């Protein structure tokens, strides 16, 4: 009974992450950051993730992580914004950057 291994989209359920994929970016799992329009956002740094959609082409514009463009990540299912996609940079090339607050923890 593993009790809090996967994240799921809090807003439909979609698989999205696991525990075991948590990335320490800088030493810290969890960044705490704002946008251009004043949202802060608690984002934890995953190798990988899943149940996702990419939306367009990536930008480097107002990168949280030096190195890395990012694009858009919505729930594959509902739509929702659970976070960002990260390529371009190095160690790694990619990673997914999803707001802790919109996911749902629970058993695999
Ligand atoms: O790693 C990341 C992931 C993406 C994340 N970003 C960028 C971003 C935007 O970025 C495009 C954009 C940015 C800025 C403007 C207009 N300026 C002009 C001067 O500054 C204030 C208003 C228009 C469009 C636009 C909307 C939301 C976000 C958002 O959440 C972020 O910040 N760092
Ligand atoms: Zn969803």
């Amino acid at each position: 009974a593993p009790g809090a291994s996967i994240f799921r989209c809090r807003q439909c359920g979609q698989t999205i992450s696991r525990r075991d994929w948590l990335l320490p970016m800088g030493g810290d799992h969890e960044h705490v950051v704002f946008n251009p329009a004043g949202m802060i956002f608690r984002v934890w740094c995953f190798s990988l993730a899943q149940g996702l959609r990419l939306i367009g082409a990536p930008s480097g514009e107002f990168s949280w992580f030096k190195g890395y463009d990012w694009t858009i990540a919505l729930c594959g299912q509902c739509g929702s914004h659970l976070g960002w996609h990260y390529e371009g940079g190095s160690q790694p090339q990619t990673f997914f950057g999803l707001i802790k607050d919109r996911l749902a923890e629970g058993p695999a």
